[PDB]
């Protein structure tokens, strides 16, 4: 304790200290901390590592503004090394990391988008046509949104040859094996990673199978690409004279697909679940009124400039239940957050989960109300902000919006459950409880 | 202190020797046996003393003592989310025994009568559907996996359970439970008090199975393994709960799935390697005696050579590396006494490589025999000896008889695969298992 420290939540069980409670309900646990300590800015213990939460939305900037030398991502992203590739992205020196991210940025922006809406529509219609064939049936909506999200992304981002060698299902399995390997505990207790774990070898094996497949597509392709993701990075030349290695190319592909697969899936699922719930009739009607204006074949302009209501729907689903609960950095140099200074060596967090539930910024936050707006500027941080803000944001909104436009024009849905699913907090990227996602479709 | 196995010296207290042991348990335990000039020694895994009874003349003093002296419960804690909380090792010891015995009395032995032809059918159906070409490239470890689930399901389940729970779906649930486990935790039990998404994947998989099994039982109550345990009445008046029935089904299939798969794969890999021509000929000479339809007697009393082949595969590379107990009361092992609170281990991997018991142990030689009585402990011994042993050998022998009568195989690699030690249950490195099949016959 220095006298310029956020209040600390009292710890019992030193070795843990709060990992079980936080682990069990992050929302409920961080709101008890904010309330009992009368402070938005506080410090918990996770396995003995101090974690300072910047849970006051008026203070959001002081987390998202500072450069890499003050608030550092590398150390928190160490867990992802076996996914992105060993010296890749956050694990490269910071200027090279930025080029790598920017090369990905410039493949989702924005002459590239031109063929995206119709490629998303085609995959959605093919999926509904093959899986929702009956007049009426029961589906698990989280599993099917998953299938659609991989199918649509693949079709937007890959040539037919890569898709003929790596089908969407096969891809989802590889991505899924990588994700289910990770142990979020270790972000806070990095010694856990010096332990032999079969999980990390499952995750390297998965990554290595992808690079192998990708390498075969590249040799094949170099015997007589244009718009597609792979062919872009193939042609990326760094500041210096040099080109990307296979390992890095695989890196940025993994990173883009890994990023969007679970988060957009969850978001599409949440959005539909709200929309189909009886109380939410008012909003389902508003959506049909936006979307029934449009033709069978949609375009860039339809989805982008002319669906502000669908967007509000997607944006509020992520507001109520952000899939990424916590944004984190390692405090390399002490920092003023409000009053208080966060000491060197702390993990500093800014939590979309917690900030999207501040009663000042989001009055009555458990209410899903798509016509609402943040009452504190910057409060919404679902896709981050500052130097690390999400670069799939635009792709993600357009994909989810396009699916909603296509699914609801064609089907009605009934939630088979009285209430909207609980969020299930046992997993790294957080979604609605899988158990509770049975829905009944009626073909219109 | 004076009556303690020599301790391998520890640097890095926190880990002990988890990394070395983690990376190559054979080489690491043989360096310990050689430099300390003692079969019986004590290593450190994350700070827990582990005493290895690595002298085969001393095997009995590990396997003989009853549950009050050498206790399994504490080492089986990791499997709680698989078998079911409170189930098997987690029940009091007498009830544990009834539960195991009920499982035992479902693989012994009027039950076996229909097993050989059900294994053959599934094997021929699999080859017919997957090895259809004149010749092709398969991954042998994956396909032995598919055969092992298909054959066991067809031996153990009624049509109705197989209709509702297909073999592939079963394999996924099993595989999801198994890839959750963190063997480190057997030695550092505090790791389990950590919220991990791994355990929740494992519980969810378990709970999907019970739910399906519960639907089969209600369906079935409106006029094989499942129906046995349904019929089981304990010593007292009472019957098994759904939770325990699920437990014993999960335990028997979890048990056989990865170990038999690994054994079938090893067996074939050796037999197909050019240097093992001598043995591949002997096998053909045993099996070419028999008709197209085999029976119990064919596989059981009349294939001593195939068995030697299976047994030597497990001898060179046992899938379960370490048999373990918690020392509740101090025990004499050779000279030395193993203190209360030590984990006492007996390692098939290490004892199957003692020069005395198994001269030149990295040689696969199916005609060899242990030169130290009891040395082979691939299926354990004493009160906890494997109860799928008989079923395992019959399954593998029946597959080998069926595969090799119909196909030849070429290892696509100069040498037999390395064992891959990154995984809980150990097999041949998946990478190195590409094999080329040549079909010897036609129809379908
Ligand atoms: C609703 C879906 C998504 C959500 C909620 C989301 C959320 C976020 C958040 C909160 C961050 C900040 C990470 C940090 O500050 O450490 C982020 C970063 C990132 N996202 Fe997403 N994201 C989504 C979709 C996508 C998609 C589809 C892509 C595919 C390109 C993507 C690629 C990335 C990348 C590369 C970063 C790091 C970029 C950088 O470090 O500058 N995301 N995302
Ligand atoms: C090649 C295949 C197999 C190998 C190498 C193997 C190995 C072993 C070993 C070493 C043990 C000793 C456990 C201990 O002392 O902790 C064991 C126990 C056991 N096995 Fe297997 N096993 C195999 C196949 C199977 C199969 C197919 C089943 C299916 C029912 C099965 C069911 C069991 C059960 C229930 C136990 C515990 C019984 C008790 O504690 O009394 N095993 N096995
Ligand atoms: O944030 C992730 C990594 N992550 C955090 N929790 C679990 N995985 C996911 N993500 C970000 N946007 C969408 N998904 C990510 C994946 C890729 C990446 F380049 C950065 C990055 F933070
Ligand atoms: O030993 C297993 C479970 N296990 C041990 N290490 C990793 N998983 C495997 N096993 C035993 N025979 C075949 N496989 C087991 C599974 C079921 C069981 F009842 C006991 C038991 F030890």
């Amino acid at each position: 304790t220095r006298p310029t420290d956020p209040p600390v939540y009292p710890v019992t069980v030193p070795f843990l200290g709060h990992i079980v409670q936080f682990g069990k309900n992050p929302l409920e646990f961080m709101q008890r901390c904010k309330r009992d300590l009368k402070s938005g800015v506080f410090t918990i213990s996770i396995g003995g590592q101090r974690v300072t939460i910047v849970g006051d939305p008026h203070e959001h900037s002081r987390f998202f503004s500072p450069r890499n030398e003050i608030l550092s991502p590398r150390e928190v992203y160490t867990i992802m090394t076996p996914v992105f590739g060993e010296g890749v992205a956050y694990a490269a020196p910071y200027p090279r990391m930025r080029e790598q991210l920017n090369f990905l940025a410039e493949e989702l922006t924005i002459a590239k988008f031109q063929n995206f809406v119709p490629a998303i529509q085609h995959e959605v219609r093919k999926f509904m046509a093959e899986n929702w064939k009956e007049d009426e049936g029961v589906i698990n909506l989280l599993e099917d949104c998953g299938a659609m999200i991989i199918n649509t992304a693949c079709q937007c981002l890959f040539g037919e040859d890569l898709r003929k060698r790596l089908n969407a299902r096969h891809f989802a399995q590889l991505l899924s094996k990588m994700e289910s390997s990770l142990i979020p505990a270790a972000v806070f207790m990095p010694w856990l990673l010096r332990l032999p774990l079969p999980q990390s070898a499952r995750c390297r094996e998965a990554r290595a199978e992808l690079q192998k497949i990708l390498g075969e597509i590249i040799v094949a392709r170099e015997k007589e690409n244009t718009s597609d993701l792979l062919g872009g990075l193939l042609k990326a030349v760094y500041r210096d004279g040099t080109r990307m290695s296979l390992h890095e190319v695989c890196g940025m592909i993994v990173a883009a697909m890994f990023a969007g697969q679970h988060t957009s899936t969850i978001t599409t699922s949440w959005s539909m679940l709200h929309l189909m719930h009886p109380k939410n009739k008012k909003w389902l009607d508003k959506l049909h009124k936006e979307i029934d204006e449009f033709p069978a074949q949609l375009n860039y302009d339809n989805v982008m400039d002319e669906m502000p209501f669908a967007e509000r729907c997607v944006r509020e689903s992520i507001r109520r239940d952000p899939p990424l609960l916590m944004v984190m950095r390692m405090v390399k140099a002490e920092v003023k957050v409000g009053s208080y200074v966060v000491p060197k060596g702390d993990i500093i967090a800014c939590s979309p989960l917690l900030s999207h539930h501040d009663e000042e910024a989001f009055p009555n936050p458990r209410l899903w109300d798509p016509e609402r707006d943040e009452k504190v500027d910057g409060a919404f941080i679902g896709f981050g902000a500052g130097v690390h803000k999400c670069i799939g944001q635009k792709f993600a909104l357009l994909q989810v919006k396009t699916i909603l436009a296509t699914a609801f024009r064609e089907y009605d849905f009934q939630l088979l459950r009285d209430e909207v699913p609980d969020p299930d907090y046992h997993t790294m990227v957080v979604g609605p409880t899988l158990n509770q996602c049975l829905v009944k479709y009626t073909r219109k």
